[PDB]
C-alpha cells in the first residue's frame, strides 16, 4: 500500500486512514494518480483534456473539434476514453448534454473493462469496494440516479457493454459518495476524478490534511501535526458555513452527521451568526426568521443565477445585504456569502473595481472563518492579488499575494508549479 500509512476500521466511520509516522505540516502524505476523469465542458480551449495542463495552442482534436490537447502524444493517450464522445458529439450536435456525473461514470465502466486488474490508483482501496449507500437512498434519490442511468444509456450506448440495471444504481451511488472535483488555483471547477485511495479519507471539519492536484494527480499533504497512531481527516465540503448547515449537507451529500470538535462544541458558529449589539437587542425569534431567510435566499440565488442578467443578481445581492443587516453584522457568513455572489457576478460583468471593492471587505472576516491553511482562503488572496496587479497597485497586490504563497506552501507543496506561476507574477 503507502509507506508510513494503514488502511483500518475506525469507529463508527467505517474504513479510514491511520498514520503509522509522524507528519508535520506540509509533509506530503501521498499522492494518487487518477482512476478516471474528466474536463469541465466550459474550460475545454484553456487546458490539456489527457493531463490538465493550461496553456495556449493547444491542438484541437479534427474529429469533433471540442477536444483540445498540448500535442499528438496527449491526443493519442486520451483517446480510449475521448472517444466515448468524440462520435457523439458531432452526431448529437447541440443535443449532446449529459451531466458530469454521467460522463464520468462512462469513463469508470471503460476503465474496468480494459483494466480489470488493481490499478495503482488503487493501492489501498478499489473502486469495487467503493461504498455505495444504496439502502438509504429515497425514492427521489433514486429517481435522479434512474435518470442519470438514462442518460448514461442516451448516450454512451456504442462503446460500452452495460451491466444490469441494479450494478448501475450501484455505480451511480459510488460515484455521488466518493467523487471529487479538481478545482485550480483560484477554486475554479476544471473537472471531476476518482481518486480510490484518497477517498478512503474520512471527514473533519477540522481536517488535519489537504488534498491538492498536480495535473490528474491528487497530492496529500498536512495542515496539522499527526502522530502515529491518529486518523487521516480531510473536508468534504465548505467549511464557513455553521455547524446545522453542515450538517445538512453532509446528510444530504454522504448520509452521515460529523461529531468533530466543532460540530460537537459549536464555538466558532457564534462567530459565523455575527448578531448587530445595537441599543434594541434582537429578539430570538427574529434571528431565527432572519437565518431562515438568509438560507432560502441562498437557494433562489443558486437557482436565479440560470436564466436572470448579472445586474438583476446584482440587486439581489444588495437588497439581501441592506434587509439581513438590519440584523446581522458584516462578518456574519451569510452577508459575506452575497458579497462572494457580486462579487463573481462583478468578475464575470468585468468590473474589476466594484469585485476588488466587494473582496476587500470578505478576506477580514473569511480568514477568522475558515481553518488556518485553506484553499477557500488561499484563492480568496489570489484572487484579490491578482485584481491589485490588473488595476496596477502593486504594493498591495505583492502584500496579497504573500499570503497567498504563504498558504500555498503549505497545502500545495513549496516546489508546486502555481507558486513559480504566482512569483513570477511578483518579478514581472
Ligand atoms: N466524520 C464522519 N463520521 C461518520 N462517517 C463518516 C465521516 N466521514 C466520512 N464518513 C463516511 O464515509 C463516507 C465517505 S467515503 C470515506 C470512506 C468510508 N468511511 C469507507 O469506509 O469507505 C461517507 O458517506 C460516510 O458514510
Ligand atoms: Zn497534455
Ligand atoms: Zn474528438
Ligand atoms: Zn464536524
Amino acid at each position: 500500500g503507502l509507506g508510513g500509512l494503514e488502511r483500518f476500521c475506525s469507529p463508527g466511520k467505517g474504513r479510514g486512514l491511520r498514520a503509522l509516522q509522524p507528519f508535520q505540516v506540509g509533509d506530503l502524505l501521498f499522492s494518487c494518480p487518477a482512476y478516471a476523469y474528466v474536463l469541465t465542458v466550459n474550460e475545454r480551449g484553456n487546458h490539456c483534456e489527457y493531463c490538465f495542463t493550461r496553456k495556449e495552442g493547444l491542438s484541437k482534436c479534427g474529429r469533433c473539434k471540442q477536444a483540445f490537447y498540448c500535442n499528438v502524444e496527449c491526443q493519442k493517450e486520451d483517446w480510449p476514453m475521448h472517444k466515448l464522445e468524440c462520435s457523439p458529439m458531432v452526431v448529437f450536435g447541440e443535443n449532446w448534454n449529459p451531466s458530469e456525473t454521467v460522463r464520468l461514470t462512462a469513463r469508470i465502466l471503460a476503465k474496468q473493462k480494459i483494466h480489470p486488474e488493481r490499478t495503482p490508483s488503487e493501492k489501498l482501496l478499489a473502486v469495487k469496494e467503493f461504498e455505495s449507500h444504496l439502502d438509504k437512498l429515497d425514492n427521489e434519490k433514486k429517481d435522479l440516479i434512474q435518470s442519470d442511468i438514462a442518460a448514461l444509456h442516451h448516450f454512451y450506448s456504442k462503446h460500452l457493454g452495460f451491466p444490469d440495471n441494479d450494478s448501475l444504481v450501484v455505480l451511480f451511488a459510488q460515484v455521488n459518495c466518493n467523487g471529487a472535483t479538481i478545482e485550480d488555483e483560484e477554486l475554479s471547477h476544471l473537472g471531476s476524478a476518482i481518486f480510490p485511495d484518497v477517498a478512503l479519507m474520512n471527514h473533519s471539519c477540522c481536517p488535519n490534511v489537504i488534498v491538492t492536484y498536480k495535473g490528474t494527480l491528487a497530492e496529500v499533504r498536512a495542515v496539522q501535526e499527526i502522530k502515529p497512531g491518529e486518523e487521516v481527516f480531510t473536508s468534504y465540503i465548505d467549511l464557513l458555513y455553521p455547524t446545522e448547515d453542515r450538517n445538512d449537507r453532509l446528510r444530504d451529500s454522504y448520509f452521515f452527521t460529523c461529531e468533530c470538535q466543532e460540530c460537537t462544541t459549536k464555538d466558532k458558529d457564534k462567530a459565523k451568526v455575527e448578531i448587530r449589539k445595537l441599543s434594541d437587542p434582537p429578539k430570538a425569534e427574529a434571528i431565527r426568521d432572519m437565518v431562515r431567510y438568509a438560507r432560502n435566499v441562498i437557494e433562489e440565488f443558486r437557482r436565479a443565477k440560470h436564466y436572470k442578467s448579472p445586474s438583476e443578481l446584482l440587486e439581489i445581492c444588495e437588497l439581501s445585504q441592506e434587509k439581513m443587516s438590519s440584523v446581522f453584522e458584516d462578518s456574519n457568513v451569510y452577508m459575506l456569502h452575497m458579497m462572494y455572489q457580486a462579487m463573481g457576478v462583478c468578475l464575470y460583468m468585468q468590473d474589476w473595481e466594484g469585485a476588488l471593492q466587494y473582496g476587500q471587505k470578505i478576506i477580514k472576516p473569511y480568514s477568522k472563518h475558515y481553518p488556518l491553511y485553506s484553499l477557500n482562503v488561499a484563492s480568496m488572496w489570489l484572487k484579490l492579488g491578482r485584481l491589485y496587479m490588473g488595476l496596477e497597485h502593486k504594493a498591495a497586490g505583492e502584500k496579497a499575494l504573500k499570503k497567498a504563497i504563504a498558504i500555498m506552501e503549505v497545502a500545495h507543496g513549496k516546489d508546486h508549479p502555481y507558486i513559480s506561476e504566482i512569483k513570477q507574477e511578483i518579478e514581472s
